């Protein structure tokens, strides 16, 4: 309103509606985010992120706090990975460009977690997409700072410990959430589309077998597991993610340990060898 000079839902977010906007005094379009409730503690830690600048992270580029309300501005980027997968189910996307996508999303993810900051909530719709060929991270640091968010909260890519009700958490929940996206632009089939959060675990468990204290030391002591869930057989990668080759299918395992502490960072993972052969390709993007 006062300080833009136009404004359009462009849609729901996780803590509050999501509009694309035009600054007033210098004409740029941004992505404004009005945060649905302002406590003070959120305020000092997100206005930290607006020094948290990579070219794999959306730009914070302002913290606005004004008649009570809360705002954050970001660089507008023209299309999100949700929509591009859906635009791209004939064909899938090709391989050169996932290997492409998945590689700058774990510099973005190595960035942020060498200066100690998670997202904790990854998924394809804040992973956002441009005409040049990159691809950015919205939304770190955002969960830690705000807490129980105020449609519906996808659990399809959120790590087993936080299904089993761990309250701390991990750089590896960004890797597992990570992992999962990896399997779906491969497949253009979600890997775990949970609708309730023991379907979500019990999807986990199917595929990759149900959890125990020989794979994962410590899960027995978890606070919401219970020693009558089902005992499900660990299925192949070869059967889960097919046509991804040997070096996708050992990489996307890494990232898919249960145990966390298991689990490749993303520095790791740069260095796998899925990504000796990785470039820079031009996107199809229909705007
Ligand atoms: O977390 C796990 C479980 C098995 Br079995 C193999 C690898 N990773």
């Amino acid at each position: 309103m006062e300080n833009f000079q136009k404004v359009e839902k462009i849609g729901e977010g996780t803590y509050g509606v999501v509009y694309k906007a035009r600054n007033k005094l210098t004409g740029e379009v941004v992505a404004l985010k009005k945060i649905r409730l302002v406590p003070s503690t959120a305020i000092r830690e997100i206005s930290l992120l607006k020094e948290l600048n990579h070219p794999n992270i959306v730009k914070l580029l302002d913290v606005i706090h004004t008649e009570n309300k809360l705002y954050l501005v970001f660089e507008f980027l023209h299309q999100d990975l949700k929509k591009f997968m859906d635009a791209s189910a004939l064909t899938g996307i090709p391989l050169p460009l996932i290997k492409s996508y998945l590689f700058q999303l774990l510099q973005g993810l190595a960035f942020c977690h060498s200066h100690r900051v998670l997202h904790r909530d990854l998924k394809p719709q804040n992973l956002l997409i441009n005409t040049e060929g990159a691809i950015k991270l919205a939304d770190f640091g955002l969960a830690r700072a705000f807490g129980v968010p105020v449609e519906v909260v996808t659990l399809w890519y959120r790590a087993p410990e936080i299904l089993l009700g761990c309250k701390y958490y991990s750089t590896a929940v960004d890797i597992w959430s990570l992992g999962c996206i990896f399997a779906e632009m491969v497949t253009r089939r979600a890997l775990f589309p949970g609708d309730s959060e023991i379907d979500q675990l019990f999807r986990i468990f199917r595929t990759l077998g149900t959890p125990d204290e020989v794979v994962w030391p410590g899960v027995t002591s978890m606070p919401d597991y219970k020693p009558s869930f089902p005992k499900w057989a660990r299925q192949d990668f070869s059967k889960v993610v097919p046509p991804l080759d040997e070096d996708g299918r050992s990489l996307l395992s890494q990232m898919l340990h249960y145990d966390p502490n298991k689990r490749i960072s993303a520095k790791a993972a740069l260095a796998h060898p899925f990504f000796q052969d990785v470039t820079k390709p031009v996107p199809h993007l229909r705007l």
